[PDB]
Order: C-alpha cells, then structure tokens, then sequence
C-alpha cells in the first residue's frame, strides 16, 4: 500500500497465532513488541530510545507478517507503549519512504 | 526521492540557515531536535519515548526545510542524541511509506 502519515501508520501484523496492531516506525532500527509469551528460547537484552533503556527479551528468527507479507527475523519483547515494527523487518517487507 | 531503509533515514535540513541532519521518522507524532538557541517564546513540555519522559521546550510556527522542501510548525527543543522529523512536518513535505 501507499501510506500517508496524517494519522499514526499503525497496521495489523501476526505472530504467534496472534493478531496485533503495531506502529511502522522507520525511526527504529529494531523491532519492539509488548509482552508477550512466544515460542522460542531468548536472550535478555537491552534497548534504548528517549526516556532511557528497557530491558527485553530477545527472540530471533521470527516469522511475523506484516499485511500480509512474510517477515522473519529478530524480535524484541518488553515493556514497551507501543508495538513496533523496526528497520530489521521493514526491509524485509520493501519498506520504503518517498517524496 | 526514494529512502530505503537498510540505514537509517538520516537527511540534511535547513533551520535558521544552519544544515543539520536529522532521522525522518515515521514513528514520531512530533519534532524533536538538539538543544540550540532559537529566538522566540517557548513553552515547557513533557515528551516520552520508550525509556520514560524527557523534558523539552516548543517552539511554535518554526520554518525547517527538509531536502529543498519546506515546512512550518512546532519544534520541541532539548537533550535528544539525534534530531527527529516526526509526522507533523512529514506530512507537509507530502511524504509517504510504501510497500
Ligand atoms: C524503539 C527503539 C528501539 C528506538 N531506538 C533506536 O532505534 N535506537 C536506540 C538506535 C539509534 C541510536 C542512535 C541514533 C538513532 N537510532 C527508538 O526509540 N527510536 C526513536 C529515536 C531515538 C533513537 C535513539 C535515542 C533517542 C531517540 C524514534 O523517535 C522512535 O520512532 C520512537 C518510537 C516510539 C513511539 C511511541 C512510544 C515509544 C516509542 N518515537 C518516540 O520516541 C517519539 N514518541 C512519540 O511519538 N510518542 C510518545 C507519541 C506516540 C504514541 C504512540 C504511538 C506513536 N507515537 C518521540 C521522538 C517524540
């Protein structure tokens, strides 16, 4: 799709079996979800933004998808306001920004 | 122009005849940039990212111009790493996410 930015550019995505909405965020190099049980071992992490640093865990290899298109990579689950789908799986979906 | 994203979307901006660069950032509602000395009334504010809040001072009806396009409105001033273009100027400068 072609998304204007008026509003947030909150899509939904699936993981998990789960149907969640998250936030497009080209300003995020990682990706960011809310707590969450998943599959998986994972590796406590940290990541930052404005505000400081959080503590989350990380989950690698993924399948995620994002409108319909297959992502697979690394997630980071944690205590964050909002779900975010970073860089790392923009990419993978042929994100890009025009004007 | 097309900005992929495999770097971050880091571009040049104009304000007060001075260049910066700043992250276009999708995931922001607003403007956030360095500490620096703008003329005009301020007001105090509270923003907030992952980590928890920081504060800031806005500036309101603030001329950037982001790769020759330019763009009016509220700049929030304080101690950010980077400088962020949020939704509210990239909006203006007709600016789209597409996949
Ligand atoms: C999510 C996280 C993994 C990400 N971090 C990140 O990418 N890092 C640390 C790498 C890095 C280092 C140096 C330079 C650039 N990038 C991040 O926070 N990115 C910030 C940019 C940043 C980077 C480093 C230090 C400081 C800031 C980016 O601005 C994001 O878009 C971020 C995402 C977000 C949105 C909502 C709530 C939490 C996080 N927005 C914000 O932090 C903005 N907030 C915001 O717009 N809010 C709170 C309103 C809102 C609420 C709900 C939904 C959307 N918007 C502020 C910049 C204004």
């Amino acid at each position: 799709p072609q998304i204007t930015l008026w509003q947030r550019p909150l899509v939904t995505i699936k993981i998990g079996g789960q149907l969640k909405e998250a936030l497009l965020d080209t300003g995020a190099d990682d990706t960011v979800l809310e707590e969450m049980s998943l599959p998986g071992r994972w590796k406590p992490k940290m990541i930052g933004g404005i505000g400081g640093f959080i503590k989350v865990r990380q989950y690698d290899q993924i399948l995620i998808e994002i409108c319909g298109h297959k992502a697979i990579g690394t997630v980071l689950v944690g205590p964050t306001p909002v779900n975010i789908i970073g860089r790392n799986l923009l990419t993978q979906i042929g994100c890009t920004l025009n004007f």
